[PDB]
């Protein structure tokens, strides 16, 4: 049971000064030689996935990757408390419930360029303007929100991921320094103020009107 | 190196029902036979000081405690960035860096009253009105910036104070199980909203005015 996650690694120039991406870098930057990874906080100890594809869209970058590691499902899990989710959940979630934890604590994604490009981590929110990022069970799903993302755009990742063999690859981590690098994002990240503001309006900006 | 830690348990009417505290109630309550404990996220295997007073206030139960728990300065400390602190904090701040990062991370107490107590929880907001707390390093600074609990309170407990012995006793959690305590509070309290502005409220409320 994976996750899917898709969206936009930066916005032509919306971003801002130095952050700011653009063509002559995507492009120069695409078909990326190594395959990218997907750590969460940036640390490169705790990899949980891979950028299985990026494009370059009309607004962006935008990429679709894997997260299909046990052990970032378990460990939260754990921390939810006994009543995270009703009984009018029990009735109806049951891995749509790690989904459902892991999109509303790490709901954004940065692109570590190193020029290009070097790997994708995931958390609160990310120094980009449109860094926020959907998750879901399928990559057609992941994708599906993104009312701007051309059809033709949307395609075009959905073959990629065809291709894409490796789709088992588990990235195993271990609960206890696991535990550690999810603390870490919470710590490094109490004091910033209208969070869900801010993550409501970089929603707005990639494109996830979805409702 | 200890915490001190005084704030309402809380305020006479205004938690509302249920929750609400009443005179019959405190003054049967107290003095409490046992030794009242301080946990965090309420977690009986996560004690980490202990309440060493608790008097009547005109407004409500105020209390003053002791958290002396090495471990859980090293979790969190390690948690932190590199750069959370500048180096403005560099040329000042030794283990009141210790006290910076468990102020903003745990800002209110619960009062898991039995009827009469059981055991004060550290958290991010609690269901209590004046719930909020000040952590420092010596008890007459915990309770300093409370403007309106009176000279003759302040005064009172700053003497049942001196007779508690065991001011020395260190609490050991562990590391690996800290970090899971403390992940605990995180995950559980991702989707609350206005958290900084609930917890300047309930501030006010409490009287820490302090500026």
């Amino acid at each position: 049971e994976a996750l899917y996650v898709a969206g936009y690694l930066a916005l032509y120039s919306k971003d801002e000064g130095e952050l700011n991406i653009t063509p002559e870098i995507v492009r120069s930057a695409l078909p990326p030689t190594s395959k990218i990874p997907i750590n969460i906080d940036h640390r490169k100890d705790c990899v949980v996935g891979e950028v299985i594809a990026i494009i370059e869209d009309i607004r962006g970058p935008f990429f679709l990757g894997i997260v299909r590691c046990p052990q970032l499902h378990a460990v939260l899990f754990e921390a939810a408390h006994s009543n995270f989710f009703g009984n009018r959940d029990s009735v109806l979630s049951p891995l749509e419930r790690a989904l459902y934890l892991v999109t509303n604590y790490l709901p954004s994604v940065s692109l570590s360029s190193k020029r290009l490009f070097t790997h994708v981590a995931l958390c609160v929110v990310g120094r980009r303007v449109g860094t926020v990022v959907n998750y879901d069970c399928t990559p057609e799903s992941s994708i599906e929100p993104f009312r701007v993302l051309s059809m033709e755009s949307k395609a075009r990742l959905l073959s990629l991921v065809k291709d894409y063999a490796g789709l088992n690859k588990v990235w195993k981590v271990s609960e206890d320094k696991l535990a550690k690098v999810l603390l870490s994002t919470a710590v490094n990240n109490m004091l910033l103020r209208d969070r869900w503001d801010v993550v409501a309006k970089r929603r707005r900006e990639a494109g996830i009107m979805g409702h």
